């Protein structure tokens, strides 16, 4: 890092801020059809 976490962190900010992809807090396309169609 540089000085604090984030100059070190803005690299893998990216790494813990797309991790949220799995969570998807939302999902327009749809919740009712994810096991078969």
């Amino acid at each position: 890092k540089c000085n604090t976490a984030t100059c070190a962190t803005q690299r893998l900010a990216n790494f813990l801020v797309r991790s949220s992809n799995n969570l998807g807090p939302v999902l327009p396309p749809t919740n009712v059809g994810s096991n078969t169609y």
